[PDB]
């Protein structure tokens, strides 16, 4: 049921409602001779909605867009970028362009510029140290520490039970590690267990490749990455 | 004009010519979270055909014999596996339950029967050597030495100037190492010197992945295997 690379043209996105007014949006990019999936997330916030993460790049960000005013037909009024990699801020500049107020924390911003980057404008305070959390309209925003990347956060839809991992989790089908050079393999297991403590009620985990599960995708990650630690 | 993975559903099989009697065979397996496209090579042999490497699968390879047949109509009488992974060897008793002669060199049986992984049936003698070459029907079996395995083989069809140079060469979207779990990274390219040596007049060369190119595939190849040695 859940969209795979199969059916998504390089190009195109797809949304998936989990629940009430919650959605995964599915991009596909193609890059060192292989398509990868990606995830973001979309929570309505009363007549407007929420956007997580861009769909990896311009072109996928514009369309992402435009099916959201096709499909759902309410304005994207803000945006969360949850780390500095293009797969999450590749896209910021449309979604500024089109009137979306795009935000990351200072240490996103920072890491951003640093790598040549779209940087989100709004900053998000709060956030500086490992389990901080910080509510955003219909979302809680929480770092948990390092993991993928030293500012990777995750977002919890409490409404819905919905756990947004965004690249700090894997999918089951990923038992290798992925992109780990802004890695922090050292604190990776630590930080996940941030995330068991603090939302261990949480129902659907999306990971920010592949497909949802449930809390099994944090003990999965942590399997993952301490099998590469001792590669 | 070459098939991506996009116009290919995983589980089928696409046939591409590339000369009079020469084709490529490309299938895609999912793995990881990815999915990644393989070639392989079917050239015609008077009244019948020769197969350069399965199609990653049992099921893959039952797709790719009936595309064989639907599509050329000449039957598949003899198979040689390029090295002894998977994506080589994985569908070697589809081939032979069909009646197809399948066919690798003594190093790969070995490799692949320790691996756990389909043998080929029938040997290869007299490829033990970096530099060796022999016959086989259409085509020159040439192994220019230890590269992504320590067992790979090239190909060359001379009648049409086609290098088959399986998972040694790498295509020229890829710019990071591919699976190198089994490679020798550091005579992998002496081993490139040796095929460019070897076939200097080569006009289309295959990757094991993905896209055709010409002798250039080579020193990409190098430029990318000598990074990773350096990372
Ligand atoms: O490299 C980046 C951001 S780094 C990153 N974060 N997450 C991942 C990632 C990707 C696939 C599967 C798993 C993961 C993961 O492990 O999360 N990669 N973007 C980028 N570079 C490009 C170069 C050329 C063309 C397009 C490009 N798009
Ligand atoms: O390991 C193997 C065969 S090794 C091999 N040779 N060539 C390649 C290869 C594949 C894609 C792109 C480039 C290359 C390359 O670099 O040539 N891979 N298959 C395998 N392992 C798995 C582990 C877990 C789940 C599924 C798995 N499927
Ligand atoms: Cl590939
Ligand atoms: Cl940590
Ligand atoms: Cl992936
Ligand atoms: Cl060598
Ligand atoms: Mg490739
Ligand atoms: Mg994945
Ligand atoms: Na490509
Ligand atoms: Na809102
Ligand atoms: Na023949
Ligand atoms: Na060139
Ligand atoms: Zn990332
Ligand atoms: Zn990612
Ligand atoms: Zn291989
Ligand atoms: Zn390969």
């Amino acid at each position: 049921e859940y969209p795979t690379v199969s059916e998504i043209p390089v190009g195109e996105v797809r949304l998936y409602q989990i629940a009430d007014g919650v959605w995964s949006h599915i991009a596909t990019q193609s890059f060192d001779g292989a398509v990868y999936p990606s995830n973001g997330l979309i929570v309505r916030d009363g007549d407007e909605l929420l956007l997580i993460d861009t769909a990896w790049g311009a072109k996928n960000t514009a369309a992402l867009l435009a099916e959201i005013e096709k499909q759902i037909g309410l304005p994207v009024t803000r945006a969360v970028s949850t780390h500095f990699h293009d797969d999450r801020v590749g896209g910021v500049d449309v979604l500024r362009a089109a009137g979306v107020a795009t935000y990351a924390s200072p240490s996103t911003r920072r890491l951003a510029e640093v790598e040549g980057n779209e940087i989100p404008t709004h900053s998000l305070e709060g956030l500086s140290s490992s389990g901080d959390a910080v509510r955003f309209g219909p979302v809680e925003l929480f770092y948990p520490g390092a993991a993928h990347s030293t500012d990777n956060l995750v977002v919890y839809v409490p409404s819905a039970s919905v756990l947004y991992g965004g690249c700090a989790i894997y999918e089951l089908s990923r038992t290798s590690a992925g992109n780990v050079a802004d890695a922090d393999l050292a604190e990776w297991p630590t930080s996940i267990e941030r995330i068991q403590q603090h939302y261990p009620e949480a129902q659907f985990v999306i990971p920010g490749h592949g497909l949802p599960g449930g809390l099994d995708l944090l003990k999965h990650t942590t399997n993952v990455v301490k099998a590469h630690t001792n590669r």
